[PDB]
């Protein structure tokens, strides 16, 4: 009846890496239930990210195209996030396969990536990383927003913030232009996506010359889209901030549903996970690990052995109260 600690865990597997995360398939005991941990070293943390994605997984959680945070613990040498397991792929290899999705396809992708945007602004958080690999499908084909680490969280009313970041093919022209901006960034990035899905293609195809390409060069719609394609990507591609789909400071939300594009949504029922996905995501292997890398699922199942030259350099204070177990 003690609060959560590595102890509680079966180690299942090593499902992937980032820039900060080992992320592992694990079993809590006492509940027989499985999920996703985040394993990020003190090392790489001792600044302010832990803050950010902590409330972010807290914000979102429970949210059903968001990934909710379970519990949070750490070790001497480690922090733990212990997360939902989304375990369908991701929308970059599902785009590989399908080379170009139908319009009815993306329609229902975009309602629900829509729906997780909408629901992180009115949270005060900018995303900022949508992107195709940053979509996971879950078991039964709907999406889940994940990687929280470029995410900005604290936007009161109109409110702006200035960092140039994001991934390069994504970056909204208000960023590359050096602004301030707010939520709208979110939309031109969905805008991107969602020509990805129906053209299979970036709309723009040296990162100098990409940057150059989104600043001054019109976008070419394929002649084979329907008119309301044309014009929902038209309108989320704006250059313009101000005049972008989705970025009109009352009334955002609520355009991108009344967009003809989306006649066809039953935003309640999507909301509600009542929409059959277009798509059954195939789950093979023990708990689906097929949908990832093997060069990650062929890993020891183990934490790197801790080094003390390292380990006994960290702050520990800097990691009081890191330790988090939802209230569900
Ligand atoms: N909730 C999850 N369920 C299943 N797999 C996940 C989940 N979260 C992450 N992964 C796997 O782990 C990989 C690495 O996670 P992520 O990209 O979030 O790592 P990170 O180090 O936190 O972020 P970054 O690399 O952007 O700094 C993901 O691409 C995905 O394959």
């Amino acid at each position: 009846m003690d609060p959560l600690g590595l102890q509680d865990f079966d180690l299942l597997r090593v499902i992937g890496r980032g820039s900060y995360a080992k992320v592992l398939l694990v079993r809590l005991k006492k509940t027989d239930r499985i999920y996703a941990m985040k394993v990020v070293k003190k090392e790489l943390v001792n600044i302010d990210w832990v803050q950010t994605e902590k409330h972010v997984f807290e914000q979102a959680s429970n949210h059903p195209f968001l990934v909710g945070l379970h519990s949070c613990f750490q070790t001497e040498s480690r922090l733990f996030f212990v997360i939902e397991y989304v375990n369908g792929g991701d929308l970059m290899f599902h785009m590989q396969r399908q080379r170009k999705l139908p319009e009815e396809h993306a329609r229902f992708y975009s309602a629900e990536i829509s729906l997780a945007l909408n629901y992180l602004h009115e949270r005060g958080i900018i995303y900022r990383d949508l992107k195709l690999d940053n979509v996971l499908l879950d078991s039964e084909g709907h999406i889940k927003l994940t990687d929280y680490g470029m995410c900005k969280e604290g936007l009161r009313p109109g409110d702006t913030t200035s960092t140039f970041c994001g991934t390069p093919n994504y970056i909204a022209p208000e960023i590359l232009r050096g602004e301030d901006y707010g939520f709208s960034v979110d939309w031109w990035a969905l805008g991107v996506l969602m020509f990805e899905m129906m053209a299979g293609r970036s709309p723009f195809d040296t990162e100098d010359y990409l940057f150059q390409v989104i600043l001054e060069k019109q976008i070419r719609i394929p002649r084979s889209l329907s008119v309301k394609a044309a014009s929902v990507l038209k309108s989320f591609l704006n250059k313009d901030p101000k005049e972008r789909l989705g970025c009109h400071p009352q009334t955002g939300f609520a355009d991108i549903q009344g967009h003809p594009f989306f006649r066809n949504v039953d935003w309640d029922m999507m909301e509600q996970k009542q929409v059959v996905p277009p798509f059954k995501p195939n789950i093979s292997g023990e708990f689906g690990l097929d949908n990832f890398d093997s060069q990650f699922t062929n890993e020891p199942v183990q934490l790197t052995p801790d080094d003390d030259d390292i380990v006994r350099k960290i702050d520990q204070s800097e990691f009081e109260g890191f330790e988090y177990i939802n209230p569900l």
